[PDB]
């Protein structure tokens, strides 16, 4: 697992990218991974509101489809229609062409509570021991 240096990470495998007024939004290497082979994901409609730590679509893999939530609040300006004919772009390149959502952030100071990548590195170390 890839975990690039300069973007904010929650613990449930989601990435946030922030340049300006707006916040690019992905999984993690680590949650494709461990996901395998996805082969649709749900994204939400353009002119929607996500809030931080709510879903705001769904990835279905071979062997799961989990929930991917915000990161930070804000309104969807663009989604990844990429998305819809090769989801697999999610395996691939998770951190560049298979980025999910481009919010406005609504709420800044949010990006400070997420996790920086070393912590976020720690973090993926302490659940991959912890089987
Ligand atoms: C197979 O059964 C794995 C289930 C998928 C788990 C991964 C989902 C990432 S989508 C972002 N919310 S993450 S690894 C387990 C939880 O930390």
């Amino acid at each position: 697992s890839n975990v690039l240096d300069g973007l904010k990470y929650a613990p449930s495998h989601e990435w946030v990218k922030h340049e300006g007024s707006v916040a690019t939004i992905g999984i993690t290497d680590h949650a494709q991974d461990h996901l395998g082979e996805v082969v649709f994901v749900e994204l939400p409609e353009p002119g929607v509101s996500v809030t931080k730590g709510k879903g705001f679509g769904a990835v279905e893999s071979v062997k799961a489809t989990s929930d991917v939530n915000s990161p930070i609040s804000g309104e969807v300006i663009e989604v990844n229609t990429g998305l819809t004919g090769k989801p697999g772009l999610i395996n691939s390149s998770p951190y560049e062409d298979g980025w999910m959502i481009k919010i406005k952030p609504t709420s800044p100071d949010e990006l400070e509570s997420l996790l920086g990548a070393k912590e976020y590195t720690k973090f993926c170390e302490e659940e991959d021991a912890a089987h």
